[PDB]
């Protein structure tokens, strides 16, 4: 894989919503993604469509087409707390 | 002189995606424990203040003498984290 950028949807991030998407897909000889199948997403309706859009712009080593690849994408929010002395 | 100043992200704030900050005045006893804790301000209202006061009771300093009217600003942020895993 050259890049597999996934963005945190802004609504979900703003609402503190975490979750997980499992996706099956093919890679063309052009090393682009096709036949994108959402195997699961939680919570339902939140991350699936945005992940499918992001995957449209994924790039792999153009060589030989590969089929039935699976990835898990886990969306979390890391609490960060700083104590500033005044 | 601070040894331990752990602050936790309140569960409820975290689940709601709420960020913000608390400004607190407090004293430090000779035992290097924290006392006389007073919230000066918080945003948003009533989200972080009480949990920060609770956390600050367990704070620890190195000191040879009580110090008073110390001020801290405690800042709460939520950062996006995405893991892509091949299966």
């Amino acid at each position: 894989a050259l890049h597999r950028r996934v963005n945190y949807p802004s609504r979900a991030k703003a609402l503190g919503v975490e979750g997980k998407v499992r996706v099956k897909f093919d890679i063309t000889g052009s090393g682009t993604v096709t036949n994108v199948q959402v195997l699961s997403e939680t919570p339902d309706g939140v991350f699936g469509d945005d992940v499918v859009k992001d995957m449209a712009r994924w790039r792999y080593r153009t060589e030989a087409p590969v089929e039935n690849q699976v990835v898990s994408i886990v969306f979390k929010l890391n609490g960060h707390i700083r104590v500033d002395d005044q």
